[PDB]
């Protein structure tokens, strides 16, 4: 039943809303309604329960105008089959339940029509379902390929990529078990004609901090724990290893078991993927030597002789050996270092303090630098050299995290979020604005709210949070102390986004009011995170190490004769600028609840994002603008045949008017019709009622 003016939603204090600062309830028609600018009323409850609605049915996609919202099943569901696949394709949006499949295969339907690249733009904070969407992207195009009209096909080298870069870039946190610790950028490249041609990856910024350190909540890289898994012995006496995770410091600060993650059968679909990719026994096993390398590395124990020696050799001879390297040429790298003296050397001496510390940089250096190479490795057998002219790109970043604990990598990882978030802001609403004055349509600019530029200036542009990290990091007398009195001097009081922090749980230095919430930060060592400054005389050994793998993984080197921020923001404006270069499809990944229930939703936390996010504000734009528009030469030649009664313009104009439509539906640009929602569809489905 329904009640017109009596059915209400409420403010609750608890869930948000409520059923029942009185908003009308939409009609029954409407109920579990795949798009939602096709709602009679708008507000922020009427969204939240079409979205919690089509949840209960385990719909998890929905569509809100030209975008689509995506929220966490926690649960395996059966959408996802390849009969599944074949019936998505061709398909246009409206002619399918909403689907990860329709964004992708909408997206190739665009690059062929209007002969342009592609973009699949994923958002969502940690755990939202990201990564799980991405592998549907590219699982929905490698399916699609495989069936057309030893290392394996193109195809299987696509979707096994994805497994050998999981263990070695993805770890347990406190949100999520399996999360990205690494942004990646997927370009799926396609020839003239459509048939996929080629693929590559691009990965940004691995938390290396995490290889040696982690929090009471969370494990190290996936990897260590498959290999002391056992369920490869082979591996336990190549890598010259205990079976226990908390015999290695270096990974087992934090936890060493998940429980979603069955670490045996991970490291069986890890090895898998490395055969299908290619790679070979020396390749595969040099990765696991320095995996097993970097554990030793870490149980190596130093004394005072203020000047360091090797408190026991044990550790050190197994890690050495594993590398290639000499144990004695090793242990006198880290503790006397050489300086450059002309044509000549002089060893500087390091106590136990700057020996810890430069052995646990190393570690992170050769991990990082392996993540790299295998990427690299990856790229070259998807390297298939066959003619490409367009691509989909998919982006998968590390989403939006506050842990107790906040850091340098939680702010280059929300800087990022921010960054995502002003993105869909300039394309939906100041882009498609200006595209109606470019076209001559009458419109006055609405000012939605969306736009975090103070933000985003507060932490990039100069004397910014990374500008005075940068400078200050080429002092040699600077300390966290001076840093942190340098944000305080030039932003408290002065940048309303940078704040005084909020403290049990650990010290917080300051505050940021990101897009998705206030991030306490705590700045210790953040000088020397942005260094990132190597023991150049163990590199040395590196170079000339005989293992091939540790051995390249360190030619390519410059040396004392640049930094994480610096090199961030420059990854982060090249990748911002070649995504202005394509059509986005925005897909906003929403994270039901903090307990990783499927099927539960959490309205406060669901609200928050839809706001953060901007979907009541990407639909009204839908709504009150024109968003679908066709040129009026490709509008006769597909529309013709409605009233068969010289140019392009003058015909579509007389076509409109002979047709019983709403003459308000649609708007007359420059060179193409802009249609108001829903009446494209409508002429679409006329056009079947007599072909
Ligand atoms: N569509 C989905 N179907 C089933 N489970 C999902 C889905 N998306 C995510 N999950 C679950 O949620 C977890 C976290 O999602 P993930 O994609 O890793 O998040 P993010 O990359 O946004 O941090 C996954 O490991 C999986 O257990
Ligand atoms: O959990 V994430 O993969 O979004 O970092
Ligand atoms: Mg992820």
């Amino acid at each position: 039943p329904f009640d017109l003016k009596k059915d209400v939603f409420v403010p609750d204090d608890k869930q948000e809303f409520v059923k029942a600062q009185v908003m009308q309830q939409n009609p029954p028609k409407f109920d579990k309604i795949e798009d939602m600018a096709m709602l009679t009323f708008l507000h922020e409850p009427a969204v939240l329960y079409n979205l919690k609605d089509r949840y209960g049915s385990w719909m998890i996609h929905t569509y809100s105008g030209l975008f689509c919202v995506t929220v966490n099943p926690y649960k395996w569901l059966p959408v996802y089959t390849p009969e599944v696949v074949a019936a998505y394709r061709g398909k246009k949006r409206s002619e399918a339940p909403p689907h990860i499949f329709s964004i992708s295969d909408n997206a190739y339907q665009y690059m062929l029509t209007d002969r342009e690249n592609q973009s699949i733009l994923i958002t969502g904070e940690s755990g939202a379902g990201k990564t799980v969407n991405t592998k549907r992207v590219i699982q929905y195009f490698a399916v699609i390929a495989a069936i057309g009209d030893g290392k394996g096909t193109l195809e299987d080298q696509i979707i096994q990529a994805n497994p050998a870069l999981e263990a070695f870039g993805n770890a347990k946190t406190v949100r999520n078990d399996n999360s990205s610790r690494f942004g990646k950028f997927i370009r799926i490249h396609f020839g003239a004609t459509g048939k996929l041609a080629s693929a590559d990856i691009e990965t940004y910024l691995l938390e290396k901090s995490r290889v040696i350190f982690q929090l009471k909540a969370e494990r190290d890289y996936h990897i260590f724990y498959q290999i002391l898994s056992n369920k490869k012995p082979e591996l336990l006496d190549m890598l010259l290893i205990t079976n226990n995770p908390y015999d290695y410091a270096f990974i087992s600060q934090g936890e060493t078991t998940v429980a979603s993650i069955d670490d045996a059968e991970e490291l069986m679909a890890t090895d898998n993927a490395f055969d299908v990719l290619g790679f070979t026994s020396e390749e595969k096993n040099s990765m696991y030597k320095l995996t097993g390398a970097i554990m030793h590395f870490g149980n190596m124990k130093f004394k005072l002789k203020e000047q360091a020696e090797p408190d026991g050799t044990e550790e050190a001879d197994k890690s050495a050996y594993l590398m290639g390297l000499n144990s004695a040429d090793l242990l006198k790298g880290l503790c006397h270092p050489r300086v450059k003296v002309g044509n000549e050397y002089v060893t500087k001496g390091q106590n136990v303090q700057q020996v810890i510390y430069a052995t646990g940089a190393l570690a992170k250096a050769v991990y990082e630098r392996m993540f790299n190479w295998m990427v690299t490795r990856i790229n070259a057998t998807l390297e298939t050299k066959q003619p490409r002219q367009y691509f989909i790109g998919v982006l998968d970043i590390a989403g939006f995290e506050i842990f107790d604990f906040n850091s340098f990598e939680q702010l280059c990882i929300n800087f990022t979020n921010e960054k995502l978030q002003q993105f869909f802001n300039h394309h939906m609403f100041v882009l498609e604005q200006e595209e109606y004055k470019k076209e001559g349509i009458e419109w006055t600019f609405i000012d939605f709210g969306m736009d975090l530029q103070a933000c985003i200036d507060l932490i990039e542009k100069p004397m910014g949070i990374m500008s005075i990290l940068e400078e200050e990091c080429m002092f040699p007398k600077a300390t966290d102390m001076t840093f942190k009195a340098k944000l305080f001097d030039n932003h408290l009081g002065k940048s309303a986004n940078f704040q005084k922090p909020r403290n049990g749980k650990p010290e917080a230095h300051f505050s940021l009011i990101h897009y998705a919430g206030i991030v306490d930060y705590n700045i210790i060592g953040w000088l020397q995170k942005n260094k990132d400054p190597l023991n150049e005389t163990v590199v040395g050994l590196y170079q000339k190490s005989s293992l091939k793998l540790l051995s390249t993984l360190f030619a390519n080197y410059a040396g004392a004769d640049q930094t994480v921020s610096a090199l961030h923001r420059e990854n982060l404006n090249k990748l911002m600028t070649n995504l202005r270069s394509t059509h986005p499809h925005f897909v906003r990944c929403i994270i039901p609840n903090e307990t990783k229930s499927p099927g539960v939703m959490d309205n406060p936390l669901v609200m928050h994002q839809l706001r953060c996010n901007g979907v009541l504000e990407g639909i009204r734009i839908c709504r009150k603008g024109f968003p679908n528009r066709i040129l009026y030469g490709d509008f006769r030649q597909r529309y013709r045949i409605l009233n068969p009664a010289i140019d392009s313009r003058k015909g579509a104009e007389k076509l409109l008017s002979s047709l019983d439509i709403d003459h308000n539906q649609y708007k007359f640009g420059h060179t193409k019709v802009f249609f108001k929602a829903g009446l494209l569809g409508l002429l679409e489905e006329m056009r079947d009622e007599r072909l």
